[PDB]
């Protein structure tokens, strides 16, 4: 039922592969024509054998798709499609008595409902966030039946909403596993820093099962620690160790292997060690003050452009933020696979990590507060051990009223609830409040950390000639961060620096744009937008985006454009200056 | 604004061929990012030649739609799709001062916002039924642009609602138009039988212009009839005409040439005469008790199974009801194009001619109603002069509520309001009251002509054993009529007439159904569903169905399945015992 | 094995519908890894029942086409495609022993290889020609087995060869058909009037099986015709029968009930009676001098434009030439099938038929003659009672060579012997001997009863304005019939009449090429290129031609466009002038 820290370090079973698969736009195998449920629809995955009685479905005989994916890039007739797609899988799994088996699902868009074996699991919401199901006592012997209603219609009362600026990936985009673990397990567990004390080690662990009084010992033998402590009646400890661990940064991505063992559940994992904080204009990494050189990026893989998933996936699209000269990514605009955050973890990227309060919420609709708070709580839940992440992000250009801003501040009052360390941003928008003169007056900057927002000056607002004459004034000293900037282009399509959508423009963008980044005060960290062009249903230009936002640095095959040397450059001279 | 009579006839030139498209999921051409509308958007149809100024389309180099049709069989990507594509056409046309133009969309689906020149000219809700805008004062010299868009979403509150057993067929789906009037034109007109008077024609001519008061001369050179009259101030006169005209029969379809000659304009048509009426149970053409051997068809093209729209698409499916020995078609589940209901009158085929009230309408929405009402009056304006249809039918298959039961009666008053003489159905449907009593129960029957139903025993309901045992009552003296029987099959599947979906089980169930129609008391009329397999997104046997209904008698490629013949069997002797 | 006359008239069962289907480019069902034939191939059509062996294909969970239909328009993957498809029916039929049981082939492209329960029954090479195969004594009990290996890859020694204007369309293109014969049946006869002899009926008859003497009767009730002869130990006999059949023409299209009954077999038809032959520059039909007011027509469907096959698809296309004002069709460039001839017969118009012996045919390939030969045998064999033919076509625009010269004249020898009574012709092709001086001077003319040939005046060769001076000469004088003229247009694509394949180009050209056409000595025939547009691979402009041939008077959607009615009003006033 809840969530499931570390479940790749767990015994793990994955039924990835090809599923049956039924496209269903009206529903019938969930309405009846009085559009009531009804209990011979397809849940029931009764393959068609005997042809004396009339069904309208077979399983068995129908066609496939991967999963993991997006369904969109893998047939024509599903590119754009917005509806539900049933899928089924047989499986065997043979769990020994007194064992418990979960059922793991990484991310389904948009709405999963679940069936085994004829029975309703539950239901899901959310394309972005994974949900478990234990299924120890309805298991049965021989072929188990797995059936997932999967629907991405847009509502206007969901998370994302009606309107966005990426495409509609449907299906089961994330891989599903199966997670056997003992009677009483290590459910949850949280070790980092103390608050801003690079000496302390803080943290608790969290049982689940019958026997949820027990010893604990947490073992990270490179730093000689050895704590054992006895969870309480709820299978709850907490823990401080006077510790001085080699502090993780983007040059030394240093982690430690962390072995918790529990009398009947142990779990390893990798593990560093970081301080963040601001200072007046100064974000400071484990005392030191840094420039985030950044980029963007959506979880799209390159070449094909699909829903990223793998550690392949995640380290080609980190090569080329290698390449560029970034300590940081931003992921936008939803949690990334977990896959994602560990490569960046391992690499040496500080991450921005990000929910789809997205656009024009239904700010009064307390469903979808409801909401947007499960997501920011499962975000945080599974990636709170990550030490790369040290920005969690609760919004992304949201028009403004007072209805929006009470929504966004009981979600940073959460936010800050569940983690007292990381910074909290939003990307909010500027406003030009006099002729020649750029400011961000948002009230929602008085509940971040930083003045983080989006700009396209030379590209939306102006040509590139804009860059050289307008001027920035911020009446707050807190480090401002432009969490997107840029504009587009198509590689290999060439002309006159003035001809938009042509290398040149987005060249000469970028040497305009660099130069007045450098006269932003306060500016700490930027990360453009966006490493590789990615699809979107609103670009329409033909023969240039094609269904792209081409404001790639890369193109969506993995070619340089010229502008991603500019970028290299400047990320390159700020590299020497924060040495 | 207004419709227009018999638009065929008037000064004509077609708009079709194919037009530059934009598909478009999330209304990026209407919408803003506020999602607000704006100025800007795809309706100003701004070619893209200046690549020094930013924007995200170009209807020059986009790609090609057929006008008219469904978009969903011209590209894999549009087989499901449901929601935006916009259309784009350049035309000139040379006007001569003092006369009018007028643009008529034949039908789109579902949603039609129009635009000329940049600016909105109006917008369009149900997707059968046509529509008119005047755009004298609008054209331009040289190049005028015309831009539509069409949206295809289910909406709960539609016409029909968001659950249907036919496929969502979007786009202009039929003809579009430029009509030329002079100045003051004969915008309709009424020329029939006066009710249950075979020695009788009645009717009224209805202007619309300036100069509303004219002499009008109703001319019939066959049967020596010229009529004078003077329209009143309000551009409309009636009138009476004394004649004995021979009658229309499904045997002898004769039709008239009718020409009515105002002051300031001039149309011709061709029209027939035919009395209509019930006497307890028997249906009476011209006087004459009649049986209406029958078969539904689906508005779907033969081979391709598109949405049909031309003479050649009527003529096919015409031809085959004729060697099926039918004298009646039923046009399901809302208006058909114009040319299938003439050909249908010129061929010798009785008509039912359906709105799409269907399924689980929005009882209670005051919106819905008025729309209902609309695509009602739209019908029956269309096609009043048309003597071979003979029953108007308001609803298919709708759940019982005191609600629904006020929202039928109230369209049952306006369409008699607005025709005297047809009969008035709705597709109701039967109940099993005890075991082996059949019934419809229906308080909606009251108020139709014909206690009209479908039933589907030995399909839905039971194997085919249960037309040989069950029997039929009813509860009021009106001509019982069967507006849906049968059941599925794929042509040149065969095996033992047990397995469902095979030639032989089809050919089995209708030769057991047919006994059956046999002992119904009162059975005036019978319409099986249906002429030709077509596209419904319910079908999902693989190999079967492949999102076909199979009930056809003759296959989408048009192959007689067995069944075929045993209906015209039955069919070629109830021609003789009708004789 | 051989041919059977009018095989609709037999005891016939259609194994049409949807088969299963492999599509195998480098031929692995058929070829080894050392490219040798084996005997495990997919002839054998193994299903995969057993998977504890490895095979490398399945039919039984393979895809489905539709039989009759080219594949090109099945499958986006197969638009293209030319190579091998494997086609796979089962099917059951009882029959009584004594019975023969024949599979007919309407067509298949272009070289097909047939298997019956694993064993082959013989091979067949040409895309438009009927073949048979005998398989009485291969029949099983219960289910049985038919696998079909089509390939239509281009070969240079074939004919047509490696380069023509149309679509290559692959598979199994017309009906399949299982026909019933008693043990001794009548498998060919011919019915006609004797040359230039309005008073003579000849014909023969042809048995075939072990009772081959017996005594047959001639009957043809309307014209109180009994004759009755006696075949001899060949199974054949000829008659002559005096006779005053009221004779066939385009106005009164008039056909006799033909019945032929022998002692084992006995067949109806429906046969018409008709003289033709020529007198100078005069066609006469029945001693009447007529003007061929024809138009061209490739196999091909309105709306989809796929390959045609039925009486629906026919009688479309022939409606459409029917309000051109034609009475006369070439069929290009091949046999088509036959109910299309049969409709042509019934509505009355004129047939010109042709074998592909088309451009760079391989005139010294002995190999090739045979297969041309061939195609002549049996497109003359199938039809050679249908009196609406008139004109038999040997080749369509060949190079001038000795070889090629040799090549047609055994042609027209092996045709001339085969048939007494129909003319044969060829499309020549034109040249300008002098400036402004026109001719045709092909040395094939000789051997034709007619000079036909192809001109494109004011499309290929010159602007418009050329069919304003040139001028026309001929050097014998028999009539002159133009099998091809014309040019293209987009329907709904307008503009200057100067600019190319717009409308208003197509109909300016048609007004100045009508106007030569009358100046034109000994003219006796039109058939214009062409009726609807249709697919050919060889037209490349983007949103104009799309891969369609735009030569047609009628869109492929069925659209007349403006030269439509430039046309027809010609063919008005020459059937005024030829009264
Ligand atoms: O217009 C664009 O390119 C971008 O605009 C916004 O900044 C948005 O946050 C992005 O999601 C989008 O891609
Ligand atoms: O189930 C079916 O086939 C049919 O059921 C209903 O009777 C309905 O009116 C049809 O539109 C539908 O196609
Ligand atoms: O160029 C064309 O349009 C045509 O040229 C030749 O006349 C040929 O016979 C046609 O098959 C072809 O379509
Ligand atoms: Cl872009
Ligand atoms: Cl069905
Ligand atoms: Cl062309």
């Amino acid at each position: 039922a809840p969530q499931i820290m570390n479940v790749s370090a767990r015994q793990t079973t994955s039924l990835d592969g090809q599923w049956k698969t039924i496209v269903d736009p009206f529903e019938n195998g969930y309405y009846d024509y009085r559009l009531k449920p009804y209990d011979g629809g397809y849940a029931q995955d009764k393959t068609y054998s005997d042809k004396t009685k009339l069904q309208e479905y077979d399983f068995e005989t129908d066609k496939l798709l991967f999963v993991p994916g997006d369904w969109n890039t893998q047939r024509p007739q599903l590119y754009y499609y917005e509806g539900t797609v049933w899928y089924r899988k047989h499986f065997e799994y043979s769990l020994q008595p007194g064992k418990r088996l979960f059922l793991n699902f990484g991310a389904v868009n948009y709405e999963a409902i679940v069936w085994l074996n004829g029975k309703r699991l539950g239901r899901h919401i959310g394309g972005f966030t994974p949900f478990n199901f234990e299924i120890t006592n309805l298991l049965k012997e021989g072929t188990n039946s797995l059936v997932v209603k999967v629907d991405n219609k847009r509502l206007p009362e969901a998370v994302p909403t009606v309107n966005a600026d990426w495409w509609n990936f449907g299906g089961i985009t994330r891989p599903v596993t199966l997670i056997e673990m003992p009677a009483t397990y290590i459910r949850d567990y949280y070790v980092q820093l103390a608050k801003d004390d690079k000496n302390m080690i803080e943290g608790w662990v969290q049982l689940e099962g019958s026997d949820k009084e027990q010893k604990i010992t947490l073992d990270i033998p490179e730093l000689k620690v050895k704590k054992e402590v006895t969870t309480d009646a709820n299978g709850y400890a907490s823990f401080l160790i006077k510790s001085k661990p080699i502090l993780w940064t983007p040059e030394n991505p240093k982690l430690y292997a962390v072995n918790l063992a529990s009398e009947t559940d142990k779990v390893s994992d990798e593990i560093g060690f970081r301080t963040i904080r601001t200072e007046g204009i100064k974000i400071l990494l484990n005392d030191k003050e840094i420039f985030c050189r950044g980029i963007s990026i959506h979880e799209e893989t390159p070449y094909y452009s699909g829903r990223a998933y793998s550690k392949d996936h995640a380290h080609t699209l980190l090569s080329w933020a290698k390449e560029l000269g970034c300590n940081f990514v931003r992921l936008a605009h939803y949690p990334h696979n977990e896959e994602m955050v560990r490569e960046a973890e391992r690499m040496g990227f500080l991450v921005w990590s990000e929910i789809p309060v997205y656009w024009t919420i239904h700010w009064e609709n307390k469903d979808t507060y409801q909401n947007a708070e499960q997501q920011l709580c499962d975000m945080i839940a599974r990636d709170k051990n990550r030490c790369n992440i040290i920005i969690w992000s609760i919004a992304n250009e949201t028009p403004h009223s007072k209805t929006r801003l009470t929504f966004l501040s009981n979600l940073a009052n959460k936010a800050r609830s569940l983690d007292s360390v990381r910074l909290i941003g939003a990307a909010m928008e500027k406003e030009e409040v006099q002729p020649g003169v750029l400011t961000v007056n948002d009230p929602l900057g008085e509940l971040l950390d930083i003045i983080s927002f989006n700009e396209y000056v030379g590209w939306y607002d102006g040509d590139s000639e804009k860059c050289d004459r307008v001027n920035w004034t911020f009446d707050t000293q807190k480090p401002v961060f432009i969490s997107e900037l840029g504009g587009g282009a198509l590689y290999g399509h060439h002309g006159s620096p003035k001809e938009r959508f042509t290398e040149e423009y987005q060249e000469d963008l970028y040497i305009r744009h660099v130069n007045m980044l450098k006269r932003i005060p306060g500016l700490a960290g930027t990360t453009p937008w966006i490493l590789k062009d990615f699809r979107s249903p609103r670009r329409h230009v033909p023969e240039i985006q094609d269904d792209f936002n081409r404001k790639g640095l890369v193109s969506d095959k993995g070619q340089k454009k010229k502008a991603f040397f500019v970028l290299q450059k400047w990320y390159k001279e700020l590299t020497e200056a924060y040495k």
